[PDB]
C-alpha cells in the first residue's frame, strides 16, 4: 500500500521535533499572527515509487536564515517511516517565498520527497 | 463494454466504506460545511491507454472534515480505499492510485483533509 | 465543411427525447433552481475529423442514478446527424462532479464525441 | 511578404459577411452586451510550421447575442466563416477550422452564442 | 551580457518616434482615458539568442486600422539596438485584441523578438 | 553537496549589490508598497539535469519602485546581477539569465519595474 500523506506529515513533525527541537504543525492554516512554523502539503504522485510535495512555512518576527535553514537541512537529511517504507530523495522542489505578511516575515520552502515501498 | 458512469463508481467506494468500514460518507460534494462529515468529491475521467482493452482513470477526493486532528479517521478510509472495491460484471478495478492534490488545513473550527485518488478501470 | 457545435447541441436534444423521452435544454445557464437537464457545450477541435465536448447537466432534488446513467448510456449508444457527418466515437472525457447547489444535486457528465465528415 | 495585422483579418471576415451575406457584423468586442447583437473577438496569433513558406494561425470568436435561440441565424455566420474571405495579394487562406471554445449560454435576458475559430494563412 | 528589456522597450519607442513620428510611451498604464499608444513588455527568455515579448496597445476614439498597421509595419521593419546587440526576427505572437473599453477602441498586438548578441 | 536554500541564494545577490553596487535592497517581497524600493522576490527552484554533476534553477525577480522612469537604476541592477555573485564553497554560479516576466507598469504614483531572473547552480 501507499503511505497516507498525514502519515508522512507526521514523520517530517516527529523528525523536527525530536533531531531539531523544533515545534511544527501539520495543519495548514491562513491567517497568522504569531511565529510559527507549519507543514503544507501540497500534492502526491505514485511513479513501487511515490513523490510527495509539501512546503515549510516559518514566520518570524525578524529575518531567520538561521531556523530557516536549520529546518532545510534537517529536512534534506532524511527522517524515519512506518516499517516497508524509505525515504529516497529529498530535493528542492516548487514555491520558495519570501515575503511579508501582516507584520511577519514569511518564510516557504518546497520539497518533494521519493518514497519507496516493499513489493 | 460501455464506458462506465462516474457515479457508479461514486457509489462503488460508498457502499465500500459503508460495508467494509462502517463510515458513512456522501458522494454529494457540499461547497458550505459548517460540521464533521466526509464526503467523496468527483473530479474528472480520461481514457488510458490500451493495447488489448479499454481502460480509463477516474478521479475523486475525499474530504474528511472533524473537529481536530484525526490521522487514525484519514488512515482508515485511506486505506479502505487502495483495498478496493467491487465492480459491476465486465470491470475489474486494475489500480488505485494517490494523485493529486492532498491536503490538511483549517477551516474556521474544522480540520478539512484532503486526500485525492485515481483509479484505473478495465473492461 | 463542418458541423456547427449547436448543430450538434440539437442533434443530442433530439436523441434524448426521442429516444428518451427526457425534455433536454440546450442552453447553459448559470443560476438553477428547479429539476432539470441542459447540456454544456465545451470547446471543440478539427483533427475528415472533429472532436466536440460538452456536459450533460442534471439537476434533481434527491441523487438520481437512474436519470444520470439512462442519460449517460442513451449518449453513449450515439445520436442521427444531419446527412453527411457521421458519430463514430463517444466516450467520457473532462469532469465529472456530483455537487449539492442551492438545494438540488447537480451532477455533471462530460463527453467527447468524434464526427466524421464525407471527403 | 510581411506578416498580416490581426485587423486586416478582422477587417476580411467583417466584409465578407456583410457582402456575402448581408449581415451587420462589429470587430470590436465589448464587454458590456444588453441588446442582440453579433461580434467578433479576436484571441491571438502565432507562426505554424513552413517548409516552403510562412504560414501563420489566428484565432478569433464569433459572439452571436439573441433575444432566444438562432441555430438558422448562427449556422448562416458559421458556413460563411468557413467558406473563406478574401484576403490581399500574397496572402493565401489555406484553412478555416472550429477550434477552442465553442458555448451557449444564457446571460440576463439574451441567449449568447459563442464560435471559435482558427485561420491558417499562407505567404 | 543580455540586454534589459527597458533598453529594448528604450529602441522601439525611440524607433516608433524617429521613424513613425509618432508619441509612444514605455508604462503600461492600466485605466486610460484618452488616445494614446504605450509598449507593454511581458517576458524574455534567453534560447548568445534571446526573445523578448511585449505589447503595443493603441487606443484611439474610432477603429484605426491606417494607425495600428503603420505600427505594426514599422515594428515589423525592425529597431535600432546598442552596439553588440542585433534584432534578428520579429514576429507576431500571442494576445491580439480589439475590445471597446471605456468609450475608446483598444487595439493590442503582440510581438516576438530574437535579438542576438556578441560571443 | 546539500542542496542550497532559496534565502542564502537571496543573500548572495543582496550582499553583491550593497558591496558591489552601493544599493540597498530587501530580501523580503512586501504586497503594499507605497514608496520607492528595491525588492527581491524569491519565486521557485527546481532540479536541473547534470550529467556529472548536480544543478539547480532558481528563479526570482527584482522589483524597482521609483517616482518615475528609472532606466539608469534598473540597469545598473541588472547588469551587476548578471555579473554574478559569489556563493558558498562548493557551489559555482553557472549561468544568470533573464527568464520570465519583464514588466515595467504604473501603480498609482510609482513606476514599478520588475525583471526576472533564473540562475543555475551546480555542486
Amino acid at each position: 500500500k501507499s503511505l497516507s500523506f498525514m502519515r508522512v506529515l507526521e514523520a517530517v513533525r516527529t523528525m523536527l521535533q525530536e533531531k531539531g527541537g523544533l515545534d511544527v504543525s501539520i495543519v495548514m492554516r491562513n491567517q497568522v499572527e504569531m511565529p510559527t512554523t507549519m507543514i503544507e502539503m501540497i500534492d502526491q504522485e505514485e511513479e513501487w515509487k511515490e513523490k510527495y510535495r509539501f512546503a515549510i512555512h516559518h514566520y518570524t518576527n525578524e529575518q531567520d536564515l538561521a531556523g530557516v535553514e536549520m529546518i532545510d537541512t534537517l529536512i534534506q537529511m532524511g527522517f524515519i517511516l512506518p516499517e516497508g517504507y524509505k525515504l529516497v530523495a529529498v530535493r528542492h522542489c516548487g514555491k520558495q517565498n519570501l515575503v511579508k505578511e501582516n507584520t511577519l516575515i514569511h518564510a516557504k520552502t518546497s520539497f518533494e520527497v521519493s518514497i519507496c515501498r516493499e513489493l
